[PDB]
């Protein structure tokens, strides 16, 4: 008769967004911004959030519900409490959707001893996006479990880069489903054209793998560059981001891109420390939002 | 007292990509650059400039023109004054420009008989003497017009579209954008050779839509061409603000012109929508030049 309150958090692409979906290889690294998820046993199903409290409501809590309908089977859960905060703003490739998922999953394995392991807890949050989006990768739910920086498909675990991350918010919506179709159906308008740029930036992250247990955050900057005029030859590209990278650059950051599906949403500005706050005013400045975080290897972790 | 004018030029696709053996379609523009040649006691040479005699320093490529031609029918006494719409830099041609429209100008009253073959050959062995070395290419698309491929050289329908070039006012030196492209060439060969082998493919399907007409085609395969030199490094703030205003106006497609770093964008616009897209540039802080695509390359006014 008591709370728990587990974390889950957030992630930002190095390289290799929209190649994935064609077999390439990205680097995907989990940053500080988490997403909590409180659990305390109650009578109904109540679910309290940043835009109101509801039940079972797959239209305002949808990865939350999809959550407690699919443990519920094992351990019957006929009431719970779970109050949901979180620093990942919805909207861009953050993943606040896996991060909400994966505490959301820790929380009720806390609060019922459903006596899931890390890998399962990855393994019921792929299950779970796929149910609530009809098809998901694996990667969100993975990353936001294990923390880190991790490639993808091969999962191999890579160094946490001692650096800064400023990440710029446009505040313009970052519709993923579209963006995906809107690069396919160049890709199919010009196959011998596009299909070789999805092969750069596989390049790009298997290069950048080795920059990465370097250390070497320069270079990887400058490889985060190339990568970024290769998603706006995709289309993925818009006014505000770019004015926020550029911004970026120009106050001293090793690199900027976007992170996720492009089309607005943020960017990533990997940075030294002594550079994160101008940097910042830098984005700032240029009319974005800015948060200002860094990698971790804490995936999900009970508060 | 004769006038001859040559026309500038922008890069549908393929600019840095050609040193590494990769095509480009140049498309000159109506920007046009126009000298009055008539008979004076001395040589003398007005401009914007200024007023010189034969001067290699603030007139190089005049002056050079009236010496290499001399020495065939020679000139004692000419008053040349040349006029443009040219912006500088950015590749638009107008070294090129200036220098055929002063060959074809004393071609005209001294009778010197040249052909368009001979004003391209000479026009572009004259920028061999001024700037140490030069390419033909922007000689001869100045003398031509038109559409023309690089280098296999083949020319082209005229696009029946409008032409925005945006100034963004910042200085760039080519010798150094192509040389930083030169160094992440040589540092990541297996990834940067296969993007100037991507802007050569861009080149080739351009070139199959620019001969059916399709404005809309060519416009997304101009943003695509601007990503890849964005990723080459050669673009800036100023720049990607003026393209992708033009493109929320409702342009075609648009993309840096010439070697980047600064200087021009390109948009390719339908006729109607031609000063809806220069607006927004205009209004995004660029240097507008409204202008369009030309046929005709060197003509005596
Ligand atoms: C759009 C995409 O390329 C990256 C964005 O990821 P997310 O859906 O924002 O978590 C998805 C993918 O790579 O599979
Ligand atoms: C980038 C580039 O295509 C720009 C050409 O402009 P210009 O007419 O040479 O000034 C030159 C190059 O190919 O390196």
């Amino acid at each position: 008769g008591h709370m728990v309150s587990c974390s889950a958090p957030g992630k930002i692409y190095l390289f290799g967004e929209h190649a994935v979906v064609y077999g390439e290889t990205a680097i995907a690294c989990a940053v500080e911004l988490r997403t909590r998820v409180r659990a305390e046993l109650n009578d109904s199903i109540t679910i309290q959030s940043q835009i109101g409290r509801t039940g079972l409501d797959f239209e305002k809590h949808p990865y939350v519900s999809a959550v407690i309908e699919k443990m519920r089977k094992s351990i019957p859960i006929n009431g719970v409490f779970l109050t949901v905060d979180s620093d990942i703003p919805v909207g861009s490739g953050l993943g606040s959707s896996a991060a909400v998922t994966i505490a959301s999953i820790g929380a009720l394995n806390e609060l019922f001893g459903f006596g899931l392991s890390l890998q399962e807890i990855a393994k019921l949050g792929h299950e779970i996006e796929i149910k609530v989006q009809g098809a998901a990768s694996p990667t969100d739910t993975y990353v936001s479990t294990f923390g880190g920086v991790v490639t993808i498909p091969e999962r191999r675990k890579l160094k946490t880069p001692d650096c800064g991350i400023v990440i710029g918010d446009t505040g313009v919506f970052s519709s993923t489903k579209e963006l995906v179709a809107n690069v396919r159906q160049l890709r199919e308008s010009y196959p011998d054209l596009i299909e070789p740029l999805m092969t750069s930036i596989g390049k790009i992250s298997r290069i950048g793998e080795q920059l990465v247990l370097s250390g070497d955050y320069a270079s990887i900057g400058r490889l985060m560059n190339v990568n970024q005029g290769l998603l706006d030859a995709l289309g993925v590209n818009i006014l505000e981001l770019s004015q926020l990278i550029y911004s970026a650059r120009a106050a001293g950051a090793f690199g900027a891109k976007i992170t996720g599906a492009g089309g607005g949403g943020c960017m990533v500005a990997l940075t030294a420390p002594e550079k994160c706050n101008q940097v910042a005013e830098a984005v700032a400045g240029a009319g974005g939002k800015v948060t200002i975080t860094k990698p971790t290897e804490q995936g999900l972790k009970v508060d």
